[PDB]
């Protein structure tokens, strides 16, 4: 046996009972996998990988280079303890055997690696969806042992985390990858440190475009089209404009189908109920209209062309709804 | 070694053969990840810590203070045997490692924490519905020892219990956490010890007003514009009231899809119904006013303006409606 | 130690190359989680207990009382091997450790204790969906030891079996909770003893009156509404009977998703699928009296009111359905 | 301890080195549990036997009898190497232990016994479909021993196959369970021997009739009513007409949902589009009739009852239909 | 023991601290199980098989062929450690038994075999869907080894790929199977080797025709029925145009459901919106027509046939969706 393994008791850490021990960390980024709005979480999967020293691990050679083991030596030495905070689940990967590197110097330095799949939560904000743009981080933080028996810091600063260039999202566009580092206190336990990996999601609206807001604004026209015909026509106007209700009724009900039950109202909600708002004033309009229509013809009777809302409509609701959307994307740009 | 684990038998628990030993529990929630009307359960991240007394695991030292070992000695030492009751199903989490902590001071006293993720079964009560208030509640309990064996309790009191300030439910108001404490009785076993953890949940009114209380009352209003159009339009009329009542019917509809099935009417219900019910009138009413003209016309015709009922419906059918929702909003307020 | 447990080979069960050995079993059930039509099997959560004697696990004592022991002494001494029969999936709870009770007199004697969770499948009849009535059982069999060395019984009785006050369903109700014994038989090992739990189920009425049967009877009723307008208004009655007809069929098939694909006809679809007939039979109706009356006027013009169908129809209608309901509920109750 | 375990390396078969061992082979079929066409497999529990002789477990005795073990003792003892060839996954059960039997008789006979749940693969046919019959079939190999090391046969023939009176499947009808035996080669690890259960399963017609069959027949006949409804209601025939061919489409879409995406078109899909090309032409059928009727009024009016294709459409439209049912029932029985 | 195990620390792979140990592959695909547009993966089930020498594994013979053992060997022995690039999840089958195959020659040689599922993610791309043709590859690296440790190489070359001549998909045609290499370098920890599967996919486009292609061009073609039709029934030309276009909506709807929301448009995209734009003008068209002839009426009223309109769009309007069609199917074949 090149090392003296059966020698040592490895269940204490080194310099047991002395100052603390440090710890490096470096991370690769291989891929982001989902994201879920209904369960505001997100998977990520990474190579995590850690340094530090121990003499207990220290063997002879001329040569003074790093050695590779097969990997199951590491169930029988001390390792760190790293865990994610604020993970809902997590495992690592074990085909054909359990994605483990082990590399040890001649002067005891130990190189340790992991490939592990992580999921974690990020509480998002939906006041501007769907061109609202997301913030999330992932934690690391060991486990046991505080500030006093472990210090963890990043290996190389801001160029301990690198990126795959495959990384891609079919729905959200991935940029600003940097790390941060911040204390954390348990009031039962004492002091820890943690190690921070943020970055930025901003959504692709061409699909919303072709999904709400153009039918929305098609249907808003069918209505217009009723103001061009004859008013004597009663069974020919009031079933347009009672269909386009009920349809612009079942386009507000689909939308709400893929997004979480939230307490406050979002931008595309305010698309929908103003456009509601216009079909229904269209029905009113020409009720209106024949009720004026029956009177007159009753006053005219008891002695013994178009009517002027018709007209004024024309102009009125077109000028009124492009103003509505001047307003609307000048504010959510 | 530090400790002289080979030299003792840790099957058996500490005063084995007398007293019971005290237990203490100290708590800290994390987070709630989701809650189930369907199945009437939620799902909890806490972390669970233990404190105890044990004199097998005594060292000598001249510090007097806590050493932290690696977690993994835990499976050759004695630990007690908690459980969660009416737990559906729950696991301990294992990445990088097993989240074990193991503390053990000089005279033997021993800390001992986890983190864990439990589903929980909770009875809840839809009468309300949507308005409804629903309390939930948290269950620990030693599975193998009685009360004669092992004494658990708050290591703290009212204070064992803390609350990450990051809690929060989209769709839910969380509120009144407290600690509680009972005890338990099997026939065929003996008396155990509870320990109880409560909370509070309120829902937000917001979604269910614009998703269900506005459309049905807007698909009401529609249905008295019938009662200003000239009643010689036949066609007009009919199609108007009948294509409401069968939109108010998939309204109704499309609520049940995503409640489970009761037995007893929810608040809910009581609106829509009542709703139906107004629409389902307005059909009759043109269908008496038909028939009355027709049958004055042949009385006339035989001897060789407005009807009075849609006077009266356009003043009665408004106040009635009007008179329903002060009557219900002030019940359920 | 106290237990000679390295002094004996607990490969081999007690009194081995002998007469059988007595066990007794005793239940507790604790909840039943969900029930799926569809896959036609049910969950249940449950305390199991064992009683045998073994005189290799006597130990000398003054006191003459039970001692209990962790638990993880299991796994070296000799345990039945009692499984379920006809289940589908199961598990035994584990956090934070194994659900397991041990515990042992000075003589011998032993009580062992699991918590598990149970998926069995029922054959469930459809005939009378939803008005139906459902039993199930649970079956515990010993899978390696015959009768000649095992003996399995009930420990006491009709007593053996208790439930929890909590056990509750929302669609069902749960009544007649016994328990019952026979023998088994495979045809290449021999004669088994087999323990059964059984229950019965009953379904709850009010969501399907509301989701169903009301809205069917509605349409039916909006139906009759057009014997009582002027036969001249062609394009008002025609509308009213199409639209109908539709939306008794969509209600027809959104009943059918919830329920598996039976070969046979039920209740509800007797319901459903006569109202429908009724339905079209209104449309039918009105062609009949729309083609008397043209062929009525070319008579009268080649020569050079209510039509007696419509009076008619508006007693003979309420009345066939009426009688329909007496007869429907007479049988079904 | 009765056997010599620990004088023997059972990592070599009995009779290394020399000719092949016999391996005998029972099974009994419990239950067929689901089944799915869009991913074409089937799932099965079952108990497996084995069958061989080791002259080192040889133990004295004077009866002669076959002697049980408590089933731990397996994980020390040479164990044949059956594995399911095209499974998808599979488990073995392990509550309240595994399910394990392990007998052996003075002369050194060993029988084997296991339960398990297997999903396999089935290649369907849907050209017939929904009146198809499937076929499918398990397969049984050894992993590692080719033929020339280990002999796979089944013990008892045709008779070492038995089936649970308790199988049985809501949809389908089974029946023809037999068993075979081919020889399989792999390029670049030698020859090897398969064990077949081969089954047959027929659907059941009742549901597809009243889903699919019964509603395009109505809505066909629908449409064929406005034959006897004067032409000169242009508002009142129009409708019918169109609104009949859109519930069509809704019908033809709603079942494909639970089928695959399979290449070729099936029984089911003929039916549906031949009814839907019969309301099309109905519609058609009308604006000639209505293009005509103003053509001949405008040459009349130039100058200065019922038309010809009504009266044949009323029968040549139900014939048609008819003699494409008989046809159509008559292939497809 | 036939072999010298213990002799032997096998956590060093063979030649440890010299030259780089070669290790060849081979793969026999078995079936592709799924495909999944919206989280773009697909799965595979696959025989992996590694050669290598290890002069540890020696034992002495006369016949000098390959022996089996049982495969619970492996877990004492050192074994490669690939693993699969890009993967998402993938697991090892494990029943009866692990689906191990160790084979052991007398000077050393090895031969290893797994079976696996593996799912991996692939980026494609729905520009030209439903007529899109997808190229995938699957990767296997090794995890702990580098080049300088360990070289990676397909055994027989461009022969090492085996495809079963089952495998079939019923929405794709797959064809192209070949095999490449390259080289991986990560910037912390070296240069390692890859190898790849490559295969293509191609779409059925059946299933679409009927789905959506054919419903849209019938709808089109009952917009252009209306200009048959006499000017002066104005309730019966305006709800036939209206309806169309509602429709179209509702198809143009139900065929997103199905896709990933893509930030681009497809092909079948340009046709649906095509199609809305000819049913639109359908209806402005009328329109039209009914103003200029009341604008007439008036005038000649005010000095006290067919419309030229409706006579050239009975040309104009399939002359112009013919060519648009032709152009349409060149681009896309
Ligand atoms: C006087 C007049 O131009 C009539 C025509 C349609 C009528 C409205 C129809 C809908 C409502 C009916 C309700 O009964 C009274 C208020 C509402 C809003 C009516 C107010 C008076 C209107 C506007
Ligand atoms: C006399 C009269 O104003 C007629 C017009 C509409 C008619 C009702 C239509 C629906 C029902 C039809 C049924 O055949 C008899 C009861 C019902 C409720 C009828 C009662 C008599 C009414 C109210
Ligand atoms: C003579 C008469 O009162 C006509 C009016 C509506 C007609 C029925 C319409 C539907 C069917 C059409 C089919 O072409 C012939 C049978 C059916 C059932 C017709 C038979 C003759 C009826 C009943
Ligand atoms: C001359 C005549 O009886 C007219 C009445 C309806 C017309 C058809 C309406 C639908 C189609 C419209 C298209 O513009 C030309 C072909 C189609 C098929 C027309 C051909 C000529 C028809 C059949
Ligand atoms: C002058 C004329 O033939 C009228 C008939 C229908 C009218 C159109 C109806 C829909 C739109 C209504 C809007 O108010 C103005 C533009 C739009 C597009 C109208 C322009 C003028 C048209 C085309
Ligand atoms: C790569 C590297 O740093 N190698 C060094 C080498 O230069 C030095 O001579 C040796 C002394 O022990 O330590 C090691
Ligand atoms: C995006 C970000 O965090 N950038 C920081 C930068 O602000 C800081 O100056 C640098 C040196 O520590 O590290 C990195
Ligand atoms: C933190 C704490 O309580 N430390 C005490 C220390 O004050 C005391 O002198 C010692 C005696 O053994 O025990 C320990
Ligand atoms: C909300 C709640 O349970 N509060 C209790 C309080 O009533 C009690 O007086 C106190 C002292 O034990 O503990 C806490
Ligand atoms: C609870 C119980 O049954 N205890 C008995 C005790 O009464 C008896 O004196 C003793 C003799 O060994 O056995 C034990
Ligand atoms: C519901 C049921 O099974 N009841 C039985 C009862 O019939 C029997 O007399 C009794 C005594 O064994 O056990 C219990
Ligand atoms: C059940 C059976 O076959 N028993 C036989 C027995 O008849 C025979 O006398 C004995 C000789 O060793 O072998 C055994
Ligand atoms: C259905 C089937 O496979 N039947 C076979 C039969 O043909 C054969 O004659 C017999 C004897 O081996 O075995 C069995
Ligand atoms: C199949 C094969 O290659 N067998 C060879 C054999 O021909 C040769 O005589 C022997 C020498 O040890 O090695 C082995
Ligand atoms: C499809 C493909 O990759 N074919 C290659 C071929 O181009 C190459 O010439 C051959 C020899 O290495 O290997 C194979
Ligand atoms: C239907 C009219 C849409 C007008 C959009 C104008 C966008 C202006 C953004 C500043
Ligand atoms: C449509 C009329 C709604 C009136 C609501 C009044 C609420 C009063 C609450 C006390
Ligand atoms: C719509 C008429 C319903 C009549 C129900 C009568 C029930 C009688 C049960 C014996
Ligand atoms: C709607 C007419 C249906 C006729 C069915 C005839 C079946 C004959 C099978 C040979
Ligand atoms: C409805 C007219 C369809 C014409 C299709 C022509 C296809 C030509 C492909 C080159
Ligand atoms: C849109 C409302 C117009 C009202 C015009 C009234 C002119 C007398
Ligand atoms: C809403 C019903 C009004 C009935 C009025 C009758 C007046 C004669
Ligand atoms: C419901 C059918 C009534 C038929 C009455 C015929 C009277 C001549
Ligand atoms: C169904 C088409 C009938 C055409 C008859 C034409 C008689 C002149
Ligand atoms: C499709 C538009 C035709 C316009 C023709 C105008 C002839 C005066
Ligand atoms: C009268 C012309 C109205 C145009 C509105 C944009
Ligand atoms: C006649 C006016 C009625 C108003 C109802 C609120
Ligand atoms: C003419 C009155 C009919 C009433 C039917 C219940
Ligand atoms: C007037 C005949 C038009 C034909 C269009 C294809």
């Amino acid at each position: 046996q090149l090392l003296r393994i059966d020698d040592h008791d490895f269940s204490m850490r080194p310099g047991f009972g002395g100052p603390a021990i440090p710890v490096g960390v470096d991370v690769q980024v291989e891929s982001l996998d989902s994201i879920s709005e209904v369960d505001m979480d997100f998977t990520m999967t990474l190579y995590l990988r850690h340094y530090w020293k121990d003499e207990r691990l220290s063997f002879p050679s001329t040569n003074n280079l790093s050695m590779t083991f097969d990997g199951r030596l590491v169930k029988k030495i001390w390792v760190p303890d790293m865990f994610f905070v604020h993970s809902k689940r997590s495992f690592i990967h074990d085909t054909t055997t359990d994605n483990v590197m082990l590399r040890v110097q001649p002067d005891g330095k130990v190189l340790y690696s992991l490939r592990v799949t992580v999921t974690a939560m990020c509480n998002m904000d939906f006041s501007r969806f769907p061109l609202d743009t997301q913030t999330c981080s992932l934690e690391i933080e060991s486990y046991a042992y505080t500030e006093d028996d472990l210090m963890l810091y990043w290996k190389k600063g801001n160029d301990s985390l690198k990126t795959d260039e495959r990384i891609s999202l079919s729905q959200f566009l991935i940029q600003e990858f940097h790390t941060t580092t911040k204390l954390a206190f348990y009031s039962s336990t004492g002091w820890y440190n943690r190690l921070y990996i943020n970055f930025t999601l901003r959504r692709h609206i061409f699909f919303f475009l072709l999904q709400t807001y153009f039918p929305a604004t098609l249907m808003v026209m069918l209505s217009w089209v009723s103001f061009w015909i004859d008013r004597r026509a009663v069974p020919a106007r009031v079933p347009l404009g009672i269909t386009t209700v009920l349809t612009m009724s079942t386009i507000i009900t689909g939308v709400n189908a893929s997004m979480p039950r939230v307490s406050y109202i979002k931008a595309v909600d305010i698309y929908l109920w103003v456009s509601f708002v216009f079909v229904f004033l269209s029905v009113l309009e020409y009720a209106a209209v024949n009720y004026l229509t029956t009177v007159q013809e009753r006053k005219e009777q008891k002695l013994r062309d178009t009517h002027a809302i018709d007209k004024y409509s024309r102009i009125i609701f077109p000028a009124a709804y492009i103003l509505f959307n001047l307003i609307y994307w000048s504010i959510f740009s």
